[PDB]
């Protein structure tokens, strides 16, 4: 009985705090698609998608625009909407850009549903808000900048940071981790992210060296789809292998956990299938005994982690801060959900116009 | 913010329409614990528990009354409440009667949350109401009564019935199924339930003979906890093995599905862990590719199945109709969710007094 | 040395000979993206993509146009180009629409390389042209039309047809297959396609009944990504399960074959990763002992199957005949590769204008 | 339409730089069979076989001579030729000397096909030439000569060397590795090769000792056909076990990788089945996540590795330098493919006459 | 002490009684290498090899002649000689033609050792002579000839025959088996041989149809090296899959039995590694519970089967009768070992001259 009455998309290329350098390439600004889902109840649901590369940005906006035909005049019932989209895209492939688009709709539909009920999303999911520990996510920064960023994060109350590694030599990876460690002390988390950049033997060699140094987890050591390879790496380590940012739907998470690819998981709220997909992922992580963190999407992930039985860490990487009001706050390194209906995303309407593509 | 302010229980032994004879003993009236969860918002959540045998009825009410103090003044946040109860009962064993008591609290809490938002439970879960196909659940009735009840059900619009089997002779099981089939035709479901009454070899022999007759599924052929034995029985059959009414929590479901015990599942809304546990179960059934039906608890199961990705059948077995208003209806053999906030359970307050233990 | 100098795409919605009705919806005209790859040698490579639904058509063209800048000035070396694209799209997700776009580039690049060498693609791959047996692919046509089309195909020299099944009743599936079989005899192939429309238990029941009738294979009985479910269905059948049209890349094929999902494979030249991906797939099918057929893309698949060690059947389903010259012919039910350089695709330039979106 | 018009073989015993001592025996000169495949296009394909021991040299030449009857007047289509030979030798056993002969034909046929198209082989395979890192392959040289050969290699720009080990005592293996390491520094690869000389327990003991020293890989620790044994050794190591030089066809590689025998592979261009076999192997190594190096045959392996998705190292061991012009060069320790049609093998016709058998 | 003093080989192409037509080509006369092993005790060991195709005949003789120098002056100790040859050929590959050559040496060495001790080979192995049941091995003969030969064999006292199948149509396979069965009755063995001619799905379909007819075993349904495929075929059958004639060494047998490829085995005395290899094989067949028959080599196989714990059938297919005296006899369908020292092979010296290549 509340119906969707409109879908609007805006493509933007927005400025970050610091360019996200990785072992496989740099992201400087962020290409986002901002989504507004109008309803018969007046309220408007807000979400956004991350396109990764500007090469996919227009394509992703166009796909969503064409997908409006499937959702306008449908009831605002995200679980029912998701089943419908899965069926309509059965042939095309309910994965990749299509799935990402479907997840943007889901996230905006749950924001609207929270607004219909004048309640924060975390409460609509049946949970209480609580503070959620966050790590500050950095990049392939070199020794000097990595160490500076770590010090600043520790000063702000974060109890962990993540750096991106996969320099040409193992010794360069180790020099960065060692430098951070000396600056932040032993009682501090140092997560490291390979961004898929190693083959299995190289990953075993580098990871056993990092384990000796002392790191909190080793993220995506090899090609993301190679769950068997991740299992073989994890088999040679005490430190946990972390992955999951690239899982497209809970069905891909299921395949990975079924063969023991990793001891930690970190679904992406977009790629996993939005709120609907996230809650399903949550249930899998619980049964498989996997502590579950987030990947990007810090605004909605604060809510979702509060409803996740094995919640572990929130990834602080603020891609959309230039266009979303800072209603999510951090106190003592913990994310603090705002007391606002739905997700608590309010657009900075005058800023968005600066960045439209 | 909205808080639980009180808990009241009433233990009743209520009359059914027809004693539930099984191969392992018969349930002639139903022992129930009726639950009222008061809240700071003025609304009262309603749920009930089934104690199976009167021997466990007073014990279950006593347990719930002694749990009032742990939930009074807690937020009405069913997911957060479930986590607290799991932790409190870590030592005692969060299973059996304790888990059943937790599930009754969960179901009444979700009823109350629907009421707080003035919305049916199905919509609060993010799904649309839809009619759900139901089968009429009968008992170890003999050829004459079994065939009469089947015809009556078909007359009323049901497209399937379940009968309880496990007579002293296989020939008797087959005689009942044949006489039903003659009276209802080939385009009709006949589910059969062994209620754990056979050892593995006996189950293989009886089930392959039933399979030749044409039945829709074979339910609980052996001891419910023996997942490996259910796997061995399934390995010898084309017809699906059905089980799950006795899983205490989604963790037991996960263990059974992980070894291939069955090709169908039917969780019990109480034993699975209420709404919270059911939603977890539904995620598991989706990933493992298992069509998921309900067991008893028809009032809440109509809502839950509408939010279940692999929803299969609703079991119609009306245990509580003597004390709950008939707001759930059946049309054309489909359950129709009432348009009422929460679950739509309203007590028949003048009838309850008759049945107090 | 030979370089790509440009990329042009045209999005069309083209008329078929007969709408493709499936159990999960119907494809009434075909949305295609036509690709022209210009090179420094003067020759132009041609390929096309199938977008399945018009909803994805503009998005796919947009994506390819935004990929021009990454391939312009690169060498015309399809293997090296594929590696570059895999790396560039590591973060976004090298799957779904992105992977499909990469595959269209690959197919046009191999067409261009054949042209550079003035040699049919089959010979450039190191194989001899040979006729390849083809089946004529029909749709959810009903008893009358299905039987007519089967007779017509048999009259024309085809030795097999495929029909789409998954009618509301199993009896209807069986009625269609029986009426075909009566019209064509026992010495004729009848493949059947469920287009992912059944859950595992339903697929076991329907498939064992079809198996009694005599069918050649059962294609995509359940959700395409559910390899474990396809294994469970295959485990109950003598007839081969066929799948693979929905594998995105050889890595998905490898996962499916590694767990015994099917006893036949049919990769899609676009989803498998073009020629580059097809040749990989062919190596896998050889080792796993899986006879390998094609899915759509008949123009290029005739070349590719001639270089496939376990080549089985070519699927005749002419999606692009309204815009491509009929240089591929069929004689005695066998596809005959034209003696033209590259793939032998030549555009009907005056027809394309009619169908532009 | 280009046909094979002749096959010529020449058996030679040619001089090496240094005798190849192994733990299982010494190779001084090299017994080779030189193969010329004449064609209707005028061009002549060149390849060679390595016979390992002079005991097999005449046999291998005679077999090829008798195999001429199967290939003369056939089309120059290596993939089609390979399928034909596999069928004709189905009964005899398409392995061993037979398979080696078939691979010599394949390698010469692809050289001819490159020549027909006036293009280097790497380009005909769809890839770009790039430099490929090479290690210099030495022998069971003792401490003094091993150290001298390593120093000379490092001076020439090689970044790794391989020594052959399996001296009577483990301490002798370790003394050689230690001496090299001191001479070349920590940032240098030291590969070691056992040449099948240890049983599994001895291999676990010696390899864990070598791992402590620091080596790059441990090659063929036990009997080559014992894939289970290799798996058991690899299970006790962090350092990768390398094998594959003895795989006769991709089918043997498949069997080894299916059970986890090794974390690195190094097919032999002859034994694996030539170019055709190599490309199939390439596809397997990619899926199984195995970095893939070459074994001998440096001339063609430079081409092949440039088309191998998981390319790792080229083995520099110049068996045929006395009879093939040095068109393959090494710059900075990288092999540099010559810009010549086909493989770039040109016979030293006046030298061949010195070495004929 | 007793030493080998010389080796002589003669390559012959000998006439059979009836060309051996198979689904994969036909063997019209037999190419054999006849072996004479001279010793310091005055006695000469005799054996022969089968080269399958004349293409390999000269190569095999050449190889053996070039192996004379490695065995001359070695002790006549077949086990110690086999170990030496395995080590010498470690690099070349102790398989295929090389392994076959080693096996001919082994068989002639055991013949010589029987002669040294003046005792039949069976007694030297520690067993008693006994008659061994034999089947008469026929070819792809057609309904008329197949049925004639079956009757002739039954008339002579054989209790089973083998026919070669794999005609273009399954109906033809079935027509041949039915016409045999009609002519010989139900109390008679009909073995069928596919000679590797079918892919796995084709083999499942053909074999289940043959199984309905009643056959004794199904031999080599698919590619001989594909043990996993033979397992998949066996998994669908009640009738036993038979294989093993193509195992090169007991190590290949071990790999096949380890994965459940077959429920019967039939090693070839030459390919399995002669007497030495056969005795190893017999130990494996015993442990794995596999009834073990012979393949060709009837003269020596009668001795070997008498020492085989799970001895099943001797294959009567007399390849060498044109050049070996008929000292092996058949009575009542059983092979009778002659009372002669060693194997009982005596050359027809005046006939050999007729058949020299
Ligand atoms: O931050 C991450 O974990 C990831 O590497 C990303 O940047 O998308
Ligand atoms: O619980 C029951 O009464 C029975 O086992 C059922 O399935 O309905
Ligand atoms: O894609 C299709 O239209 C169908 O599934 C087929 O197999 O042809
Ligand atoms: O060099 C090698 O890797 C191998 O041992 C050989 O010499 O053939
Ligand atoms: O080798 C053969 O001729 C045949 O395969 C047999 O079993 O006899
Ligand atoms: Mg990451
Ligand atoms: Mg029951
Ligand atoms: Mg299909
Ligand atoms: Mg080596
Ligand atoms: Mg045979």
């Amino acid at each position: 009985e509340v119906l969707i009455t409109g879908l609007r998309t805006r493509a933007v290329n927005v400025p970050l705090a610091y360019p996200v350098h990785t072992a496989v390439g740099t992201v400087g600004t962020a290409p986002l698609v901002l989504i507004d889902l109008a309803t018969s109840a007046g309220v408007v649901g807000h979400s956004y998608l991350f396109a990764y590369t500007p090469v996919a940005l227009k394509s992703l906006k166009q796909l969503l625009d064409d997908m409006a035909a499937m959702i306008v005049n449908e009831p605002l019932a995200p679980v029912s909407l998701e089943a419908m989209l899965a069926k309509r895209f059965c042939l095309a492939g309910y994965t990749g850009l299509i799935r990402m688009a479907a997840a943007g709709i889901d996230m905006a539909a749950w924001d609207a549903l929270g607004k219909v009920h004048e309640t924060p999303l975390v409460k609509l999911l049946g949970a209480n808000a609580r503070p959620v520990q966050a790590y500050d996510s950095h990049s392939l920064d070199g020794v000097k900048l990595a160490t500076e960023r770590a010090v600043t994060a520790a000063e702000l109350g974060f109890r962990a940071v993540k750096t991106k590694i996969g320099y040409p030599a193992l010794d360069q990876d180790l020099a960065v981790v060692r430098s951070i460690r000396q600056a932040v002390g032993d009682d501090f988390g140092i997560m490291v992210d390979y961004n898929q950049s190693l083959d299995v033997p190289a990953a075993i060699k580098r990871s056993q060296a990092l384990q000796q140094e002392g790191v909190t987890w080793i993220e995506e050591p090899t090609l993301q789809h190679d769950y068997e390879g991740h299992q073989r790496i994890q088999s040679k380590l005490n430190v946990p292998v972390q992955m999951g940012e690239n899982w497209l739907g809970p069905e891909e998470m299921f395949k990975a956990l079924s063969i023991g690819a990793c001891r930690l998981a970190m679904p992406d709220a977009m790629k996993i299938g939005g709120v609907t997909g996230w809650i399903r992922a949550s249930a899998l992580a619980q049964q498989f005994g996997i502590p579950m963190s987030s990947h990007l999407f810090q605004e909605i992930s604060a809510h979702l982690l509060a409803a996740t039985p094995t919640a572990h860490w929130l990834e602080r990487l603020d891609l959309a801060g230039s266009v979303i009001e800072p209603t999510l706050t951090f106190e003592g390194g913990n994310a603090v959900i705002p007391d606002l209906p739905g997700v608590g995303i309010i657009w900075r309407e005058k800023e968005i116009g600066k960045y439209l593509v």
